[PDB]
C-alpha cells in the first residue's frame, strides 16, 4: 500500500570499526484497491569488503530479494512484512579454491513504525541486522521521501 521513492544512507561498522558504506534502500510499489497482493521489489547493494591488491578479504557482492504482501488494516497503521535471506559463494578468496562453504540463513527485515506527515516528509523506522557468522551492524535508516 505504498507508492513513493525512498532512500538514504546505511552506515556499517563491523569487525571492530573496520567498515563503511553499504548502499541505499529503494522501495517502490503500487497496490491499492484492486487486489490484496502486490510485488515488493527491493534491489540494493552491499558496500562491504573489496579487492584492491590481490583479493585478500572477500569477493563478489551481496544480493538480497525481499518480498511481502500489502496489508494496511488497523485504523490507519500499516504492518511490516519485509523478509529477506542472504546467500552465495563469498567469504574466503585468497587460495587455490578454498571458499568457506557455510550455507547459512541471513535475517534481513525491518519493522513497521511510520508516523504522520506534518508538512511534506515521511520518515520510516526499520531496524536491519545481520548474522554472517559473527558480524554486528547497526544501521539507522533516514528515509526522506513522500508517502502514498
Amino acid at each position: 500500500a505504498t507508492s513513493t521513492v525512498t532512500g538514504g544512507y546505511a552506515q556499517s561498522d563491523a569487525q571492530g570499526q573496520m567498515n563503511k558504506m553499504g548502499g541505499f534502500n529503494l522501495k517502490y510499489r503500487y497496490e491499492e484497491d484492486n487486489s490484496p497482493l502486490g510485488v515488493i521489489g527491493s534491489f540494493t547493494y552491499t558496500e562491504k569488503s573489496r579487492t584492491a591488491s590481490s583479493g585478500d578479504y572477500n569477493k563478489n557482492q551481496y544480493y538480497g530479494i525481499t518480498a511481502g504482501p500489502a496489508y494496511r488494516i488497523n485504523d490507519w497503521a500499516s504492518i511490516y512484512g519485509v523478509v529477506g535471506v542472504g546467500y552465495g559463494k563469498f567469504q574466503t578468496t585468497e587460495y587455490p579454491t578454498y571458499k568457506n562453504d557455510t550455507s547459512d540463513y541471513g535475517f534481513s527485515y525491518g519493522a513497521g513504525l511510520q508516523f504522520n506527515p506534518m508538512e511534506n516528509v515521511a520518515l520510516d523506522f526499520s531496524y536491519e541486522q545481520s548474522r554472517i557468522r559473527s558480524v554486528d551492524v547497526g544501521t539507522w535508516i533516514a528515509g526522506v521521501g513522500y508517502r502514498f
